[PDB]
């Protein structure tokens, strides 16, 4: 394990609102982190 695995928009999505994906344990199939992912990381603290 070395690359996290998101979609690209999700990353974009996270950069913009000042998240990283690195930090995003994302559960989308295998681990995904989706939109879901992330809005759930900021509106889950």
């Amino acid at each position: 394990n070395r690359r996290v695995i998101a979609m690209p928009s999700v990353r974009k999505w996270a950069r913009e609102k000042g998240v990283d994906i690195r930090l995003v344990q994302g559960t989308g199939k295998n681990g995904r982190v989706l939109k879901e992912d992330i809005d759930a990381f900021l509106a889950g603290g």
